[PDB]
């Protein structure tokens, strides 16, 4: 089909956090219907980043969610035109990060273009001091809003010395497909796990893996 | 164990939303270890309420969570002394609802005292116009923090005509028991479904059911 059982991706990302400009690129692959993917990510400008790579991590792929049960797949059916997404992540200590991304398809390859703008990350905070250790696994709540799809969630960023830095994510997802051709889902939930395969040179190379599964609440109902 | 396989509860609630004062009481029972419970709730002052009963729903019970896998049960282990919770719920259209709750155990019955303050609900929004149809199921993120437990989540309130009103919940769970005697859990999640069972006399009488299960992420 148009999204094959195996798909490749290339990504270009540019942004600023606080006032440090950077670019990353990446290349990877995964199994869109199995909900798995890997990306090999290089910092290509502004390295080494003077902030935790972790704050970029959720910016690097919605087509790779395993949509179980009934759930119509908003993203896989957005092709060939593809889709966009836009997010504000608000950290409880200050730090706000806006990400905006364009997903498109050329020659059976998925192309991501992401822009990042983060501000007010505290100078001696764990993000700017690179004192972080990855994200807990978690659940994005998906619900229809407008002629688009909206996601809400709280993520917990593991800290050196234990404890967590908490942030909220507010995401708006829009298709570029007419809408009349689009079977939009009801409310559902996406269980995700973000992990690293390997990293090196002060995180200027990071290989990142995601498992994502879309579901209805499995609890029984009265 | 002093939290048994079936437990009863009685609740007292007072508060004010958008300057409308109200009081509620409730009684109920459930199965703590299976994570189920029902409450039968009455508005005893200020009824009928000029705002959606739904904004009060999460303020009516943490002892009744089915803790699966490893997870140390903060709440069940908290007795006989019991615990408190306190919460800010912030609606994306302005509405802030603050709740402060005391949970006790007395004569084998669970006792809840709850106080509530709601401000800035838009006067023509779905809350003050009672256009709401209950809460989607959700998962609360639980983590150790500040000597106790904090909870984070977003909840989605169903509106007439099919849309949702989103709010964030920020909760601190404080145990009255000395922290030395508690086995503290790591990061975990609590899947909940809160379902209206019945509603009479313009939400002046409400039956409400919850099912709640603690777990880790299973992928
Ligand atoms: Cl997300």
């Amino acid at each position: 089909e148009l999204i094959k059982e195996n798909m490749h991706m290339k990504l270009y990302m540019e942004g600023t956090v606080n006032n440090h400009h950077f670019k990353c690129t990446s290349e990877g692959e995964g199994k869109p219907y199995e909900g798995t993917q890997t990306q090999r990510i290089k910092v290509v400008e502004g390295g080494p980043l003077p902030f935790a790579f972790d704050i970029l991590a959720t910016s690097f792929s919605k087509t790779f969610i395993n949509h179980t049960q009934g759930i119509p797949d908003f993203w896989k059916q957005s092709f060939p035109e593809g889709f966009t997404w836009e997010r504000v992540t608000t950290y409880e200590d200050g730090g706000v990060l806006t990400a905006t991304q364009d997903t498109s398809l050329q020659d059976g390859c998925l192309i991501y273009n992401v822009k990042i703008r983060g501000v007010n990350f505290p100078s001696n905070g764990p993000v700017m001091q690179k004192k972080t250790l990855g994200w807990e696994a978690n659940t994005e709540m998906m619900y229809p809003a407008d002629g688009g799809l909206e996601g809400r969630n709280y993520m917990a960023l593991k800290l050196v010395g234990g404890g967590h830095l908490i942030c909220s994510l507010k995401t708006t997802y829009r298709s570029k497909k007419p809408a009349k051709n689009l079977k939009m889902p009801g409310v559902y939930y996406v269980d995700r796990r973000l992990e690293r395969i390997k990293e090196a040179d002060k995180e200027t190379y990071v290989e990142q893996h995601e498992v994502a599964v879309a579901r209805y609440c499995d609890l029984p109902s009265k």
